[PDB]
């Protein structure tokens, strides 16, 4: 019984800003969406720090697979969000948000399972 409700934490923090992103794409608002934006990358790598951290504390490789393949995910997100830079970001946005937000609630499945 070792990191495991800890890592959750990365990713339902990371979730609930995207409900917050959810409400500010519809809004349509670069402050908001930027500042959001910020919160992201922040909050994910923050994630990466927690997985990170406990990979190299992983008493079974499995415990580190899991927590590599979405370390490398969570990276994989930022990455996106960044690449955008606000183009025009709003319709697009959603679209695209959506896949993230299904994502890290598979990302939940990945390590509970049934929770
Ligand atoms: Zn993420
Ligand atoms: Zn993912
Ligand atoms: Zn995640």
């Amino acid at each position: 019984m070792d990191e495991l409700r800890e890592l959750l934490k990365a990713e339902q923090q990371g979730i609930k800003i995207l409900k917050e992103v959810l409400k500010k794409a519809k809004e349509g608002d670069e402050q908001e969406l930027a500042r959001l934006n910020q919160e992201i990358v922040k909050a994910e790598k923050q994630g990466v720090k927690v997985y990170k951290e406990a990979a190299e504390k992983a008493r079974n490789p499995e415990k580190r697979q899991v927590i590599d393949k979405i370390l490398e995910d969570e990276e994989k997100h930022i990455e996106w969000h960044k690449a955008a830079s606000k183009q025009g970001n709003a319709e697009q946005f959603a679209s695209l948000v959506q896949q993230h937000l299904q994502d890290e609630q598979r990302h939940v499945e990945e390590i509970e399972k049934k929770n």
